[PDB]
């Protein structure tokens, strides 16, 4: 009758109006949060910081450095040690009226990878995509805007953005403005030491930022990942007449990384599963009936996965309707088992159809989603990585059970005074990467029934997962089931499945009604 099963909307968020609630503390400028932008916020955008820039490897290695030199053939055949940043402007500020013209540009300040390099998903869209006009309209007004916001960069960044190493608790706050540019940059394939595919390099824990592999990629969803990003820099470009499109607001990402301190001991959680609030939905989606909680992204440890390549599911379809995003690959090393990254403020700019293999834009999105005091969209999401399995049985192993219940905690904790919203989930880790659903939702509830949270969890168009889990959550609280017990129940299943989805929940039933 109605979609959902379990409590009501309304209770999930307490009974109070959502954003009442808010996932993180306001910015402030510290030892542990970096912030690119004065505080506090008059004029908007915001107006850049300003301290002595830093090429070291600590910090990005920005495009304009002055410390970045490259070697130059010649006309003649001989060799010029320049300026990287002047031989992108000189590259950049020549005309560009065709597909090859800006491959060759872009190519003249990346010449290492000049028969590497084919920018075969751009010429598909502009040559067969896009038609004559779209096509003279991309060279003649949106490109032009994209180099001359790249070009900006020195003007825009005016500070040392630091990367959020393994294991540091660390804030990073930057206007969505100064990420308009970082982005550009990316599109343009500007970053420094970001390209080089070699094993072990210095950069090889980071994720790439350079859009190259995206350009190099093929089929119908790559094609639509371009129109997702033309699209945002259509949006937060200036046009020729004005300036008044740029978005206004902030971005904030923390790495969490727990210390040996934060580990629950899970057969200690005395906590009563039946006592979370849960909200089971078989239609809609996180980013719109979740507003106002925490909402998940199914990551990859590298941040944003294959969103430049050929991915196209959860992770990389809201890194694209949501671009601003996509600059946490710039500064984030990938995750550890024990961290997790939250990103607030994220404005999204396109809407969209489908998923995976026929995942399409559909269209402008205009956020109306209201500012925090910090200057942020209230979009809170956190990347919390699974495991891939090769084989399902594998999952069941009780130190991998202990590994997803603890990663999702240390995404999960709130560490603030004011009480934490509810969690918007689904069935992580699950479909093709090998997770049990049956057994990713259970791990999901003890997590929230020991840290305090509401879980509102989304099944996407799944009735039948919707009733054996609401079902389960009805068996857990009238039995007063505790996170403990369920504990020990999982790892009684975990010796079972060693001596050999739908019979996770069948033995369930068993153990507990013994009880
Ligand atoms: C209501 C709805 C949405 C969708 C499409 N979709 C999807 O198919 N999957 C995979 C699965 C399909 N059927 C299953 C039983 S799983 C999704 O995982 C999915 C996820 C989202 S989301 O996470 O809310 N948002 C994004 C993409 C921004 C992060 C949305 C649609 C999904 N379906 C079938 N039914
Ligand atoms: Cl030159």
């Amino acid at each position: 009758d109605d979609s959902w099963r379990g409590v009501s909307m309304e209770a999930i968020h307490r009974n109070r109006q959502p954003f009442e609630l808010e996932n993180l503390p306001p910015v402030t400028a510290g030892n542990l949060h970096r912030v690119m932008y004065q505080l506090p916020i008059r004029e908007t955008p915001p107006r850049p910081y300003k301290s002595p820039g830093k090429w070291d490897s600590e910090h990005v290695r920005l495009p304009c450095a002055p410390e970045s030199k490259y070697p130059r053939e010649n006309p003649d055949g001989s060799t010029t040690i320049d300026f990287r940043w002047e031989m992108i402007e000189r590259a950049l500020l020549q005309p560009i009226k065709t597909c090859e013209e800006l491959q060759a540009a872009i190519i003249s300040y990346n010449t290492t990878y000049r028969d590497q390099w084919h920018f075969r998903a751009l010429h598909q869209l502009l040559d067969e995509e896009l038609d004559e006009s779209e096509t003279r309209v991309f060279f003649e007004d949106l490109l032009p805007r994209i180099i001359r916001l790249a070009l900006r960069l020195p003007d825009l960044i005016q500070s040392p953005v630091p990367l959020l190493k393994h294991h540091k608790n660390a804030s990073l706050s930057l206007s969505q403005q100064q990420i308009s540019c970082l982005l550009a940059n990316a599109f343009l394939c500007t970053f420094p030491r970001r390209n080089t595919l070699k094993r072990k390099s210095e950069y090889s824990t980071f994720p790439d930022i350079n859009f190259n592999r995206l350009y190099q990629s093929t089929g119908p969803a790559v094609l639509e990942k371009l129109k997702c990003i033309m699209h945002y820099f259509r949006r937060v470009c200036p046009t020729e007449r004005d300036a008044s499109n740029v978005p206004t607001g902030v971005v904030t990402f923390v790495r969490r990384s727990g210390l040996p301190e934060h580990l629950i001991d899970w057969s200690q959680s005395a906590a009563p599963l039946g006592d979370v609030p849960l909200h089971v939905d078989a239609e809609g989606t996180i980013e719109d009936e979740g507003i106002g909680l925490l909402q998940v992204d199914f990551a990859n440890k590298y941040l944003g996965g294959g969103v430049l390549g050929h991915g196209c599911v959860q992770e990389e379809i809201r890194f694209v309707i949501c671009p601003e995003l996509l600059v946490g690959k710039l500064f984030t090393e990938c995750l550890r088992p024990f961290e997790a990254l939250v990103m607030l403020g994220a404005e999204r700019y396109s809407n969209y159809t489908g998923y995976a293999g026929s995942f399409e834009w559909s269209g402008n999105f205009e956020d109306s989603t209201p500012r925090d005091s910090s200057g942020r969209r209230q979009t809170a999401i956190v990347a919390i990585d699974a495991l891939h399995f090769a084989q399902s049985h594998h999952q069941y192993r009780e130190d991998l059970m202990e590994r997803e219940l603890n990663k999702a905690y240390i995404g999960f904790v709130h560490w603030m005074v004011t009480p934490p919203p509810g969690v918007a989930t689904g069935n992580w880790g699950c479909g093709a990467f090998g997770g049990d659903s049956y057994l990713k939702a259970l791990l999901q509830l003890m997590v929230c029934a020991q840290l305090g949270r509401p879980l509102a969890y989304y099944t996407f168009g799944n009735v039948e997962f919707r009733d054996d889990f609401h079902e389960m959550w009805l068996l857990f609280r009238n039995d007063g089931t505790t996170v403990q017990q369920l504990w020990s129940i999982l790892r009684s299943y975990s010796r079972l499945i060693k001596e050999k989805n739908k019979a996770s929940k069948k033995k369930l039933y068993d153990f507990i009604k013994e009880e």
